[PDB]
Order: C-alpha cells, then structure tokens, then sequence
C-alpha cells in the first residue's frame, strides 16, 4: 500500500494496512495534520483510515 | 493588537506585542501550524513575526 | 515571575504574566503539552493558567 | 496485547503488534508524547517498540 505523507508518497510496512489523514486542533493557536501509513483506526475515526493507494490526500 | 489565528481574527491580550505564523515538523508524518498573538517573537524562528493588526495571514 | 517549561525554570518576560500548562490529545496515541509563561492566560479561571511562581507543575 | 496510552491501559487491535513510546520537541514550550498500541517501528526507532503487555509504561 502506498500513502501520501506530506508531499511524499510512501510504501507502508507489511503490518500497516491503512493510509490515514486527520487534522487536530489541541490548542487555539495550533493545528496539526497527521498523514501517512497507519494501523487500524479507532471506532470514532473509522472514516479517516482507507486502504487503497494514495487514498489519504 | 489583533491577529489571524487559524481562519479567524482574535484580539490579543493587552500586553501581547506580536502576531506570528510558525510551523514545525517533529516527525515525517506530522506537521504543526501555529498562528496567533505572542508576547515575544524572533523573525528568524518564525515564518513571520509582525506588530500590526492582522499582519500574520 | 518564574514558571516551569518542561523541566527548565524560566523567568517570564514582563508581558508574560501567568504560568501556563495545557494539554491536548487530538488522537488516541498523541499527547501535546504546552508549558511556560503566558498572558494568553486571560480567562478568569485558573484552568490553564495559574498566578503563583512555579505553580504550573 | 495491552499497552499504556497516556494514563489508560488499552487492548490493542489485532493488527497492532507493538506498544510504543516516543517523544518530540518541536519548540521549547511544546512537548509531544506518543504512547499506545502501534504497528512496527521504523529502523531508527527500533528501541521505541516493545512486544509485551504494558512494556511502554
């Protein structure tokens, strides 16, 4: 599986079956963007994990 | 002072002298974007530091 | 005023009037800790801010 | 497998074969701590992944 990872495309390790993209905002002044290969998502984030090449732009 | 802060304008606290925009990248998969008011700021350590209203878009 | 900043004690600049400790947990595995001197400590609750020297843990 | 995850002990999904603990520090005031169940580590982080219950405490 290949995933976007901030302007690189990367091949996931064998045990990482998902691509992931999500954006968080822990503090008023801070936005963070997590994007890459991943393991399975929590129940609450199932839509953030996808399992086809480059699915996580 | 008023500053941009992630798609909105905020009024800084009365003693804060700068607006800023900054980013970090601690890991290959994780980007951080910081934007708002600050009390101190060195332009060389930010994308931008300025001291007029809304200067940090 | 003096505050903790991640196992350093810092002396606040004159425009940084409280000590601050906030944490965020945007994703299940990722914790962010923001700690130091602040004037963004401008609610009137001792939620993220505390007033007394070295109060912020 | 069970792992610590920021003051919780959690049971990993079947596709997560490791417990993980790591940190980053992009700014003097901001610490990041990654802790939980994980997939395999990169080569540079081999010591950050372990395979026994609660090993990333």
């Amino acid at each position: 599986l290949k995933c976007y990872q901030h302007g690189k495309v990367v091949t996931c390790h064998r045990d990482m079956k998902f691509c992931y993209h999500n954006t968080g905002m822990p503090f008023r002044n801070l936005k963070l963007i997590l994007q890459g290969c991943s393991s399975s998502c929590s129940e609450t984030e199932n839509n953030k994990c996808c399992s086809t090449d480059r699915c996580n732009k």
